């Protein structure tokens, strides 16, 4: 048991197992099985048999996804609470009542996700660049800020000395490969529309030696620069 | 229809992919990683476990384990990339990347999944139009009746005053129909008393079915939509 448990076919033992499992520890349950789905909440739905993939989160999050749209095919808020019998059920008597059903026909495969919770300026350090662009370089012009891009959007844009196009992508902590890569693709991006005179400079108060390697290796430059 | 890697590496990845889009079906990934945004603004989030969902017809969801709502979704009709990352880019006419940064993946399923394709309302008006299909006497008065604890298809009383739940299938009727309907029942019988039946109406019902309804002091009634 680590962070994935699988069973790739349970049986109704099986199944009721894993739910506690997951309630227990806490996980995210998705099945991927053919099955049939019963609505009752302000009206009255069902869905034939098919093959949906079912996500069901700790905090009562329920959803049901067919292999199509964006959109689940039905979903449940969290705070409604699950029940197994050959079916699994998440009703929400939260003052509507509310009953999504999922009859398994046939499951495929269980999984168990012991997933962690995730726990939640570069924008300052632009208001520095604008305000003493000599932080970069002499006589450097700062411009733009968020500048939609062909292929993204540069944190700064601005034009140097020479006239040159000026690619600024700020971070606040260690930059790493991603970053330069980011950056590549922005400069790439304004090479194939202004010629090859486009630079590009990383500004982050340090970076990985991967980091400082990709940037030499792509012509591309560093400045250090600390979030004040 | 189900495959699974406990843990892939890039070359399985790629493969896994492939073999999804060759065939058609939902790749799910559960990793740790992290995920860039950029489109109308950009942002990022920064390493946690997450499911990932790429549907065949370039549907892309990013879920982590706490709300109803992706953290982050692409619609149908985006492009699919991978290079230590999975990116779906829309360049159909605002701009957007969503990548997810593969830290650590715990594991990818590629689930090949059929297509899903699509009255009860007209056997109501049946009913309401003639009564007397179900029973001499009987009056039904509501459809879609919420109940305590669900919804009844066709409610009424009968000739003697008792509330009379139908429950309205058009194919075969069976166990889970009438599990469905006893709900029903037993939900009313908490609530008005003793009195109180349970009438199925179809076309006809499994031996299973039938058995259960014997059991369980319920009734059948045939009939055919339209």
């Amino acid at each position: 048991m680590r962070k994935v448990i699988i069973k790739e076919n349970p049986s109704e033992e099986e199944i009721k197992e894993l739910l506690d499992l997951a309630e227990k520890h806490g996980g995210v349950v998705t099945i991927f099985a053919r099955c049939k789905v019963h609505y009752e909440g302000r009206a009255k739905s069902e869905l034939g048999e098919g093959d949906r993939i079912i996500i069901i989160k700790p905090d009562g999050s329920f959803l049901i996804h067919q292999n199509k749209k964006r959109e689940p095919v039905n979903w449940q808020p969290p705070g409604s609470k699950v029940t197994f019998k050959e079916n699994s059920m998440i009703s929400i008597r939260r003052r509507p009542y509310e009953r999504l059903e999922v009859e398994i026909i046939e499951p495929y495969s269980l999984v168990v996700f012991l997933a962690e919770d995730y726990e939640e300026s570069e924008a300052e350090m632009a208001n520095l660049i604008f305000e003493n662009p000599r932080v970069i370089e002499e006589g450097f012009k700062p411009i733009y800020r968020e500048k939609p891009i062909r292929h993204g959007i540069v944190d700064v844009m601005g034009v140097d000395k020479d006239g040159n196009i000026v690619v600024l992508e700020l971070k606040r902590r260690k930059a790493d490969l991603h970053a330069v890569s980011q950056m590549k693709r922005y400069v790439d991006s304004l090479k194939e529309e202004y010629g090859e005179n486009v630079r590009g400079i990383l500004v982050a108060p340090s970076l990985t030696e991967g980091a400082k390697k990709l940037l030499e290796k792509e012509g591309l430059e560093f400045r250090k620069l600390e979030p004040p």
